[PDB]
């Protein structure tokens, strides 16, 4: 068996992305007999789809899990949809503002997430880790990357799962918003990495 | 050197609060040559000030720092001021509700918080911990024991140093909540507590 | 040229829904040469379908806007997207908690509005009314409708343009609320109202 | 009987203050044979209280009210208390940014609102207005003012009775603020004027 699981470098002028840190952190581990490979994905239209196909196709993974930071949210959120559309409120890594424009032209309006979303939530829980189900992974680079790889798994019989999950900001990244007059919500580091983890592992028994 | 450290027994139908943990955890240990007292008071007008004198008047304190929950706040706030009122949102747990009453008829309006509260938030930025500081503590039963032991201080010539910090839900506090159609911000208990010793440590430091 | 414009009944506790008030004051005016007809359905699966179907089979609508409140929220939004579920946080009006389950089996996972959406939010910002595009309509009763409707006119050629617009709490709503110690946003009903003509007026001159 | 009114420029960006649009509506107006002054303050410490001082001494009003937008607020709010405190999360219109200063030394930490605010409150709901009690009037120019007023009240036994009402951006202010990813809570101009009007109206009835 074996696991991808991205995260995406830092953008929107935030200096770290925690994401980012999880791909890391999870690449080259193990979980049982399963192997994990964790790649960092740029926050860039074109390149992060680049990137993404050579990796599917490289690893041929059975689980795909794919995590960015969703600034704002207080508790891990699991993506039940990904949207065939792209409407970005600022400008990717290179500058690029893309407006109502399809992701893959002439493919579904959307696919459901195949991880076992109900399974995730109900162990995270169990943990301790709050989360919910979110309905819309927005329409910039992270519901681009849970479509894309959605439209893999349907047009090639794998990845066997997809998914997208969104993160919160680590306390670190709090610090310099609080002088911005504003106080974003927060969840640890290790708490964020933990949930990937669990997602993981409920992924894999799911799986067969 | 002594530190008396206060925290509150769950209220408002929550089946925890952190700040009793927190008073608990505290209770007994030592920051270098000072003795460090954790008292748990409870959630009721009138006993709460009963409990707070008496142990103000056991222990005589040189610093007095009360912690308490604030539901939905996303980071530690320090509280600046503390008002000579009372308007509960919600009854006590002895189930009064008391409206637009003086704490101490007679006695100031409002006290400053006598900690130093700009140096506090400045070492918790500097650990990674998120921290503000908040000009309302509520007129509920934060608010009442912050004036009382502010007020004890102008009057008895102790504490020297007297203020209130408010934590956020530690994440096992939200679980329930995500089924009442909501999430609310959350902080590790871990980072609460650690936040706690700071305020200690740098009280500590700045008293004489 | 007809155009259908629909409101809920209230629900959830609450003693009003201010989209019933907008259906039953747009309910045979006419816009221009274009007739319009405000229909009330009822915030219960199943008998909401029947009447949708009926109404839509009735009066074979050119255009048809589909309102809903939308606690909590601070501006008009109007939606993008309506998806293939029902996920119920709380029970219909029937006591009815259906979760999990597909609102047409093997249909489409998602169908795009076909309202001019950005004309729309557009005119409705020089006309000084705060709107956004909002891109999950939830999973209960507003994204049920919005689904079925958008389904008919992709089975049956009409309505040529179908969408659903949620609305904020109007005023009047808020008043009890305080009590319960939270203030949601609002939004006078007369600009509510007037949003969903400007939708009406700007759909006219889009279609054809 | 004389009241004075006061509202505020544009500051922060902001292209309009609504409270300016008040004062000058509510100038020169009589509600039965009391006289009502409007006058626009300044956003800058210093000159702002200069202002204010010769109004006072000018008008010597039975009756202040003092105005002010609160941007983000979903509700009228009505200052409970004032504090004797300046820290400001942004510069004035001078591009002064004082921190940790009193705004008159030696002086009360705090003064309570004279305005009978639980009667304005009642009075607001009973008109439909949403309306809840502020327990914080921030450290900026509105608490400022706020302060200065109630101290002038003390120190020289005129105005009777002095406070402070935030109220929301107006929608109109709203427009340009959801193209920078986020929309803001609004209550119409009508709706804002009203609730001033009602406070003065109680204050009246209520003074004497």
């Amino acid at each position: 068996m074996k696991v991808l699981v991205t995260g995406f470098e830092p953008f929107g002028g935030e200096k770290i992305n925690p994401t980012e840190r999880i791909a890391k952190d999870l690449d080259g581990i193990k979980i049982g007999d399963a192997q994990v490979f964790g790649r960092v994905l740029p926050v860039v239209f074109g390149k992060a789809k680049e990137v993404l196909e050579k990796t599917l196709e490289e690893i041929k993974p059975d689980i795909a899990i794919h995590v960015g930071l969703a600034p704002g949210r207080s508790a891990i959120s699991i993506e039940r949809i990904a949207v065939n559309a792209i409407d970005a409120r600022i400008p990717d890594n290179e500058g690029k503002k893309i407006e109502d424009e399809p992701i893959v032209p002439g493919a579904p309006t959307a696919y459901f997430s195949t991880l076992p979303i109900k399974k995730i939530m109900k162990k995270l829980h169990e943990r301790g880790i709050p989360a919910y189900i979110s309905n819309s992974a927005g329409l910039y680079l992270s519901n681009y990357v849970m479509y894309l790889s959605l439209h893999h798994s349907a047009t090639k019989g794998y990845p066997k799962m997809s998914g997208f999950i969104h993160v919160p900001y680590i306390p670190e990244q709090i610090i310099d918003k609080i002088g911005k007059g504003q106080v974003p919500p927060s969840m640890s580091y290790e708490m964020v990495l933990e949930a990937v983890k669990v997602a993981i592992e409920v992924a894999l028994e799911e799986l067969l």
